[PDB]
Parts: C-alpha cells; structure tokens; sequence
C-alpha cells in the first residue's frame, strides 16, 4: 500500500529496523510494518506490569492502597519519582502511576516483585490472549537491546492486539481500565514521540521506551476528535549499541500513519 511504501522510505533514511502496528476500531483495519518481527520492549513493557496488577485488583479490592516500601537498595539507574520516596512508602497505584508516567525503573521493579517476577508479568500476558510477549528480565537490564535477542520482546501486532484490549476492550474490569487510560493520557515523557506526528487536537495515551542499540519505542491509544479511536505500536532499533535514541523517527512514522 502507499502507506508501507512511506513507512519503508522512513526506515530506509533512518538507517535503523521499524516496526508499526495500526488497528483502526472504527473497522477493526490493520496497517503492519514488520508487525511479525520481534522488537526490544525496553520501558514500554511497563505497561504490562501495570495491567497485571491492575488485574489483581479487581478480586483484592484495596491492593492499590497497599504501602510499598522504598528502600536505598531498591533503586536503580532512572528512579524519578521512587527517588522521592526513598525510607518512605508508595502505594502500588502510585508505583503504577511513576511506572507509567515517569517510566521509573524502580516503580517497575517493585511491580514486578509483586506479581511474583517477570513470570509473573509473562502470565498476565498469556491470560489475556498474548502469546507473544516475554519479560524475561528486571530493569535495568531489560533494556539491553541485544540484536536477535528474545528476551523482553514482543512484536508490534502482539502489542497493538494487547494495547487495544487493556485500554479500549475489556481485558479489565470497567475501573481497572479506566485507571489505565487515565495513567496512559497522563504520561509525561511522550511529547516528542508518537504524539509529536498527529494533529494537536488528537488526545493520545501512550508509553514510550527506549534502551540500548537505539531503541526508541512508543505505544498509543489514540482518540481522534470525532472518530473512532486507534491503537498505534512504533518501535524503532539500530544496528549500533551506542546509537542515539530516534523519536523523530516514530513522529514521522506516525505522521505517516495520520495521513490515511
């Protein structure tokens, strides 16, 4: 299509490997770049971890409102907001919050802790119908990036299919899912990615990652004005382990996108 032929050329100027997931919900309409090659999640693996806790919650009611205590020892290299907290407590709903929001390192960790380790956040992901998703890792090291590595990967249709079903679907319960949306609308680190190449008036929840090797990713749930909503996966990596990260690269794809 025209569409492929431009993502191609962006990728072709990038010097880098892109992978894209569209799914339109106005048609349930797919437009895939590399949709079926593994990518590195780095942070946008978070949001995973987030959904299954917000799973857990919806038998143990007041898990959210549990204290989490953040010790010296718990913090790792991109803290910015379990820093804060350090001898002190978060919730897990704030844990959720800077994980998502602030992409903190330690919030994920202590995610990850609480669903019993990445197992933990890979079983969440079989249980609501992705096969395709592995957390193999904790951060940091999650981020390595490695080229043909398949930890902590997943493919951009695995995680536009799962995106669409935590935020838009009914993967979790109706408070659960809002929760998630309102995290995701609320993100701080996503200007200059996915939101960046769609029009000002669109409301875009999103997670962004990026890691060694370039990896610049970026996860949307995207609601046009006036216009069904849409789910966009861009991940983006590079064949050089220092590279510099690349959000130009997923602002121009998903103006690309935005133009059809």
């Amino acid at each position: 299509s025209a569409v492929q032929q431009k993502l191609a050329a962006l990728e072709k100027s990038s010097g880098g490997r892109l992978g894209v997931a569209l799914i339109d919900t106005a048609d349930n309409t797919q437009v895939l770049y590399r949709g079926d090659e593994r990518f590195p999640m780095c942070s946008t693996s978070k949001v995973m971890a987030a959904a299954a806790v917000l799973k857990q919650s919806e038998t143990q009611k007041q898990l959210l409102n549990q204290p989490v205590e953040i010790k010296p020892a718990d913090l790792v290299n991109y803290n910015p907001i379990a820093e804060k907290h350090v001898n002190g407590t978060m919730t897990l709903a704030e844990l959720s919050a800077a994980a998502l929001q602030y992409s903190d390192n330690t919030a994920m960790n202590k995610l990850i802790a609480q669903l019993g380790g990445p197992g933990g956040v890979t079983a969440f992901a079989r249980a609501i119908g992705d096969e395709t998703f592995r957390l193999d890792r904790t951060e940091p090291t999650l981020n390595t990036a490695i080229p043909g590595d398949p930890r902590d990967t997943t493919t951009p249709r695995a995680m536009a299919q799962t995106l669409r079903q935590l935020t838009l679907g009914h993967a979790l319960g109706e408070t659960q899912r809002a929760q998630l949306v309102t995290w995701l609308k609320g993100n701080t680190t996503g200007a200059a990615s996915i939101r960046a190449g769609l029009p000002t008036s669109w409301t875009v929840g999103d997670k962004t990652g990026s890691g060694d090797y370039g990896t610049t990713n970026d996860i949307a749930v995207i609601w046009p004005q006036g216009r069904a909503p849409l789910v966009l996966v861009t991940y983006f990596t590079q064949p050089q382990q220092n590279a510099e990260s690349r959000r130009d690269v997923l602002a121009s794809a998903a103006r690309i996108i935005a133009e059809g």
